[PDB]
């Protein structure tokens, strides 16, 4: 009944390139794989990278990368370019209303 | 097979408070009613305002209002508060992978 509520970690990150980047989120629930992690530079609509909690979409460097089961899930993304700088999110499609995460946004030192 | 291809139009728009906006998209496919309307501040994760392309999210105004079936569908927001300034989003949920359109942004004069 209440929309799965999803806890995503960090809310915001600093890091240099070449580093190893890994972001954390947490399910209320088991949304099962039914998970879209998306990119979003600014001013520019969101762009899926992963969906099924681990499937890279079409184009999407091998850089990034999901795992994680059940409620709880992550990304990696594996070297970090300077054109990784972005705002990242995912949303539960396990069910209505599919929910958004709060979102991490990557920076740079 | 190919992702389904999402129309979004306008763009980008400028109205003035009090103003009766609407906002319109084309789907590449009837992608039935699995279309989520999304509201997204600067710097906020997207806000879900429509589900199923008519159903209100929940604390929604009932400004806002969706309609359509099929392939093409309406967002329309009945008057606009100085509030509503921001970038408006759609995604299909029909089938994998959900797309989101280009976006409208709406900016006042």
């Amino acid at each position: 009944t209440p929309d799965i509520q999803m806890t995503q970690s960090p809310s915001s990150l600093s890091a240099s390139v070449g580093d190893r980047v890994t972001i954390t989120v947490q399910a209320s629930q088991d949304i099962i794989k039914h998970l879209n992690w998306y990119q979003q530079t600014p001013g520019k609509a969101p762009k899926l990278l992963i969906y099924e909690a681990s499937n890279l979409q079409a184009g999407v460097p091998s850089r990034f990368s999901g795992s994680g089961s059940g409620t709880d899930y992550t990304f990696t993304i594996s070297s970090l370019q300077p054109e990784d700088i972005a705002t990242y999110y995912c949303q539960q499609y396990q069910s209505l209303p599919y929910t958004f995460g709060q979102g991490t946004k990557l920076q740079i030192t």
